[PDB]
This record gives C-alpha cells, sequence and structure tokens, in this order.
C-alpha cells in the first residue's frame, strides 16, 4: 500500500498539505498521524473536499504512505 499511497498523496493533497518532513511545503495542516481525520473527512467514492473523490483502494494506500513517511534523502 505505501508506494500507491505516495503517488495518491503526490498527485493530489501535497500541493496544500505538509505531512512530517517528507513535504514540509504547503499552507495546510500537516498530515502526520491524520489517519482518523483522513477517515472523517472522506468517504470511499463521494466527491467532496477540494473536488477530490477518493477510492476505497486509494483511501487505504495514502494512510498506509501517511503512516510510514509522516525523513530526508540521506538518512
Ligand atoms: C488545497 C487545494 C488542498 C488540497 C489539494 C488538499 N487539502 Fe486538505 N485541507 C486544505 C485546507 C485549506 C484545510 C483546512 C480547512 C479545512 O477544510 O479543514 C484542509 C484540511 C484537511 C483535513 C483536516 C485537518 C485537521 O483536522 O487538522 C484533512 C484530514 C485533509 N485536509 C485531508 C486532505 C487529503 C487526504 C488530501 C489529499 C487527498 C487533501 N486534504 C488535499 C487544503 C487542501
Ligand atoms: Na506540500
Ligand atoms: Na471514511
Amino acid at each position: 500500500g505505501v508506494d500507491p499511497g505516495k503517488t495518491v498523496y503526490d498527485s493530489r493533497c501535497a500541493s496544500c498539505h505538509r505531512l512530517g518532513t517528507y513535504d514540509a511545503s504547503g499552507s495546510a495542516p500537516n498530515l502526520s498521524r491524520a489517519g482518523t481525520k483522513i477517515d472523517g473527512k472522506f468517504t470511499a467514492g463521494v466527491s467532496g473536499h477540494k473536488g477530490i473523490t477518493l477510492t476505497a483502494a486509494d483511501l487505504a494506500n495514502l494512510k498506509t504512505f501517511v503512516n510510514a513517511n509522516g525523513s530526508h534523502p540521506q538518512f
């Protein structure tokens, strides 16, 4: 789940959000430890937040990515 979750985060939330030290640029909240807020903010297949629609697989993969990476290329 971790790699497709990165694609979800990268293309769909990073433009605004931050995530630990992996992504420290953006004005919206840092999504570190936001799994429960993500699942409350999004319903699988229902268009919502910022025009985004997420599949069930998207939501699971993204949370696995947030848990595993939420960081420096040399660490
Ligand atoms: C800019 C167009 C954004 C995009 C792209 C994403 N998010 Fe967002 N998010 C944005 C703002 C300005 C805010 C604060 C106002 C609000 O609507 O809450 C948020 C907030 C969240 C939250 C809740 C934050 C908290 O309670 O601390 C969550 C859980 C969240 N956003 C999730 C989220 C996800 C999973 C995204 C990728 C699919 C995503 N956002 C994109 C702005 C923007
Ligand atoms: Na960002
Ligand atoms: Na949900």
